[PDB]
């Protein structure tokens, strides 16, 4: 089997994507935040406290026939950004794409934090870093690519985030005529339960490229590129008047600027983010001082290749026994 998605930005500054999954039967379609971070399915849902809920869309497991309680079962998440949620669970019919897992732990919100609530266009996470961090308790449940990876034509998926455009998840094949040139395939150490590899270096607009190992994550789930403190350093000193501020909390540029693209190494091979990929536009409202798209991972404790990277590539999540992960430029 195989399925494919298009997954959508939620703003003009892509801060995330959603994707639409259905749920339960008759099917009630939810759009997801598809987390390669994480790897929790979790909704908005007829549960969930209602003054946490403003304008999303729930799942309602009374009016579904294939949902079923997974009696006992609780589950609570707190993600990299502070957020959070929690709840009980059920067990339903899940599709992506025109892929169907029967059965798939669909973790319904009793508990949301504001973060949620404030963005309507986010109904759930859909998780698909390895199934080892999923909180459900006491019987830890799987992902919906752990559950379908037997039923794939090949035990993958893809991620071919758009800038400032839709893009698509792909499960089960690889799309040859979504990237240029080849795919440059580099290893995965799963100890953490992230997709977590090492690249091998950076260059900065038309720089020279500097040979150094940058262990991180590849996340769907995060906006934005966190890396080394020097790395980061290094990229914000070539645009004049940029500096890191501790009162927004970042790195902030003149919105007059004309960004230098960022490179990034995988083995051999070289994805290019253009600049325009790194402005996240004005602190505030018709401020003249705009927010970076790379930052510091100094206190985050990983580096994170957010979407800023990702949708620079196609990239491949190998689930096979060893897993691996391969990028391509597009």
């Amino acid at each position: 089997s195989t399925g494919s998605a298009t997954t959508t930005p939620i703003d003009s500054l892509d801060d995330a994507y959603i994707t639409p999954v259905q749920i339960g039967t008759p099917a009630q379609t939810l759009n997801l935040d598809f987390d390669t971070g994480s790897s929790d399915l979790w909704v908005f849902s007829s549960e969930t406290t209602a003054s946490e809920v403003d304008g999303q869309t729930i799942y309602t497991p009374s009016k579904s026939t294939t949902a079923k309680l997974l009696s006992g079962a609780t589950w609570s998440i707190s993600y990299g950004d502070g957020s959070s949620s929690s709840g009980d669970v059920y067990t339903d019919t899940v599709s992506v794409g025109g892929l169907t897992v029967t059965g798939q732990a669909v973790e319904s919100a009793k508990k949301v934090s504001s973060s949620f609530t404030e963005d309507s266009t986010i109904d759930g996470l859909l998780g698909l870093a390895f199934s080892t961090l999923n909180t459900v308790s006491p019987t830890q449940q799987k992902t919906f690519f752990d559950n379908a990876k037997a039923s794939l034509d090949s035990p993958v998926f893809t991620a071919d985030l758009g800038y400032h455009a839709p893009g698509t998840y792909n499960f089960g094949f690889i799309d040859t005529t979504a990237y240029t040139g080849s795919i440059t395939y580099t290893a995965v150490s799963t100890k953490q339960g992230f997709w977590e590899w090492t690249s091998t270096g950076y260059a900065v607009g038309s720089g020279t490229f500097k040979s150094t190992s940058i262990d991180g994550i590849a996340d769907t789930g995060t906006t934005l590129l966190y890396l080394p403190a020097t790395v980061v350093s290094a990229y914000w000193a070539q645009v004049s008047g940029a500096k890191s501020s501790s009162s927004v909390g970042g790195y902030v540029f003149p919105c007059s600027a004309t960004l230098p693209s960022f490179t990034f190494g995988v083995g051999s091979a070289r994805i290019v983010i253009p600049g325009d990929y790194i402005d996240f536009g004005p602190i505030s409202t018709g401020s003249s001082s705009c927010f970076g798209g790379i930052q510091s991972s100094a206190g985050i404790g990983i580096n994170i290749f957010g979407d800023v990277a990702l949708k620079a590539a196609f990239v491949v999540f190998n689930g096979a026994t060893t897993p691996t992960l391969g990028f391509a430029s597009k």
